């Protein structure tokens, strides 16, 4: 028989071949950085320096033939295309018309987005997050944001996965106009200048790299030559350690939206729709699409941008246009494909789309029931409320009443199920609707007692500023705190009140606060009562579970409430 290949492991990159080519050590556009292939190329180098070398090569992978070719003398290479991601046991044959001879065998990785070669994610959860049993028709959302592994120090493998249905990723931008990403100050605009270098206005691309695919992270196994490391590759870890989770990129959001005000005119959809599709092909660990437009109509951060009229139809096409390709995604891949969209609901949010056409085709609505007030302005409230707070006015609730200057209201306050109630009012199915909570609190200071109408109440007070703090009191930004914050410096553990301040709850709204009378610190936000209170209220309605924003600020007592405020129920997933 021949003489049996020797594989020559350095000739051949050690084995290790990867569906994707990803740029290390440099930030460049995005369509430099990434490049996906359908088939990986596979060479492999052996030989055979005695004896004699034979006609033919087989390679088979734990025992099955993989590829054939010609042997050519004393040293060959193996040249051959692989399409399925894994880890194999290679053996290398070559053949005469005298017999076979054959390598011994060695593990070859072919590495894919899907996280196909890797091993399910090891865990590092804070034991604070519980274990329910809640039935699996019941949304249990989160957001994981992509920055959240610099200062905040949260990585994939902390989150509470086991507690989770659908892992938002927040945020992919989208090439274009993005002046309010200046707003967040640092890198943040510049580096998405870098991104979208060479790549066409109205397609997504990865804001951070490193913290994508780029950065090793020792937890997870990383070596520096590891071919997808960074948030992506735990991702794809964790999708083999609990393959029912659905991961879905958030596109858009606060900062992200503004070229989402020129899908007015389709051939930027065409180009944003083409481009997710091809993000998807690339990143086959993500399930679907969210789209975070903030928000049709205007009201978000660009203050020069919104068309009431325009913006409702552009986002109903979208969603029309997003199901089409997605259709088209689930006919290639066998797979199933959600399209979701995270909404505001103040009812001038909710007045400038028409929902009841949207929602066809959608699978969820991720209801932003937060951020009803806050440190923009010196007004307390309730930012994230069920029902209207004792200290709104006579007919503020409905909006059938006049402000303190006699002016009428607008429209209905801000409270989770006055919006609720105008988008099932109109036909939005409750198994749609998913309801928010907030693990962080809004907050002020210069609330002082003299300033109350109402004594008992400081949402009757008036703020002199935003709330102040450090990044280690989870203050990031002047009047937002992370809940483990506000569980660390002003609840304690009973719950009863730390360092000056008082605990309260609007039993009429549902709606916690925490008070410093002394330096007029007022934060609003949610708690273990008022997430149970939000869990009772969506088994009443049938809506399709809860989401949370964002999970790097819970210290599991906020996941662990929206569980056992559901506990028992169930509910119709959308067809
Ligand atoms: C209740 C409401 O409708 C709001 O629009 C909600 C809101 C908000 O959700 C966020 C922010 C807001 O400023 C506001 C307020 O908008 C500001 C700017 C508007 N253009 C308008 O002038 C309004 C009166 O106040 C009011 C943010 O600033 C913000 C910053 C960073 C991340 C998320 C956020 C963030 O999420």
């Amino acid at each position: 028989a021949p003489t049996a290949p020797s594989i020559d492991m350095y000739g051949s990159n050690n084995l290790q071949f990867s569906k994707i080519e990803l740029a290390m050590e440099t930030t460049s556009g995005y369509n430099d950085m990434v490049k996906y292939h359908e088939l990986a190329k596979i060479k492999v180098k052996f030989n055979q320096w005695s004896g004699t070398s034979g006609d033919t090569y087989n390679v088979y992978f734990d025992g099955v033939k993989v590829a054939t070719g010609a042997i050519t003398g004393s040293q060959t290479t193996a040249s051959f295309e692989y399409g399925q991601g894994g880890l194999y046991q290679m053996e290398i044959e070559a053949c005469d018309a005298t017999g076979c001879s054959k390598s011994a065998p060695v593990e070859i990785t072919i590495a894919d987005t899907d996280g196909s070669h890797l091993k399910p994610l090891t865990m590092n959860v804070d034991p604070n997050n519980k274990s329910y049993n809640t039935d699996p028709s019941i949304v249990m959302g989160t957001y994981f944001v992509e920055w959240g592994i610099y200062g905040r120090d949260y990585t994939v493998d902390n989150m509470p996965v086991d507690n989770l249905t659908h892992i938002l990723y927040g945020f992919i931008p989208i090439c274009g106009p993005n002046e309010s990403v200046k707003s967040v100050g640092g890198n943040s605009f510049n580096a998405l200048q870098t991104a979208c270098r060479g790549v066409n206005d109205y397609e997504v691309v990865i804001h951070d790299p490193w913290a994508a695919y780029q950065k090793s992270f020792p937890q997870a196994g990383h070596e520096y030559s590891t071919p997808i490391k960074g948030n992506y590759a735990m991702l794809m870890a964790l999708k083999q350690r609990n393959p029912d989770l659905k991961i879905i990129p958030s596109i858009g959001g606060w900062t992200l939206s503004d070229p989402f005000y020129d899908f007015v005119d389709k051939k930027n959809r065409d180009t944003f729709v083409a481009s997710v599709k091809k993000f998807l092909k690339t990143w086959k660990f993500y399930d679907g699409v969210d789209i975070d437009w903030e928000f049709p109509g205007g009201g978000g951060a660009a203050a020069d941008k919104g068309d009431p009229v325009n913006d409702g139809p552009a986002y109903i096409a979208l969603m029309r246009e997003l199901r089409v390709m997605l259709d088209e995604l689930e006919a290639e891949t066998g797979r199933t494909y959600e399209l979701t969209s995270a909404i505001g609901v103040g009812y001038d949010k909710i007045e400038d789309v028409d929902y009841a056409d949207a929602v066809q085709y959608m699978d969820y609505i991720f209801a932003m029931t937060y951020d009803f007030y806050g440190g923009w302005n010196n007004v307390p409230g309730h930012q994230t409320a069920l029902y209207c707070g004792s200290f709104m006015r006579p007919g503020q609730c409905d909006g059938g009443g006049v402000d303190e200057n006699g002016e009428p209201y607008k429209g209905p306050a801000y409270t989770a199920d006055n919006g609720i109630q105008l988008l099932l009012a109109q036909g939005v199915p409750a198994n749609k609707l998913v309801l928010g909570t907030a693990m962080y609190g809004r907050g002020w200071e210069g609330v002082t007692p003299d300033t109350l109408t109402d004594p008992n109440d400081p949402m009757t007070g008036t703020a002199t500023g935003k709330l102040k703090g450090s990044t280690a009191q989870g203050v990031w930004e002047d009047g937002v705190i992370d809940y483990k914050g506000i569980k660390s410096f002003m609840l304690g553990a009973n719950n009863t009140g730390i360092n000056g301040f008082e605990y309260g709850y609007d039993a009429q709204a549902e709606a916690p606060w925490v008070w410093n009378r002394s330096t007029g610190e007022l934060i609003t936000f949610d708690d273990h009562r008022s997430v149970l209170a939000k869990g009772n209220y969506a088994k009443s309605l049938g809506l399709a579970g809860l989401f949370s924003w964002e999970i790097d600020a819970d210290n599991g007592d906020i996941l662990n409430a929206m569980h056992e405020g559901m506990a028992g129920g169930v509910v119709t997933p959308p067809n």
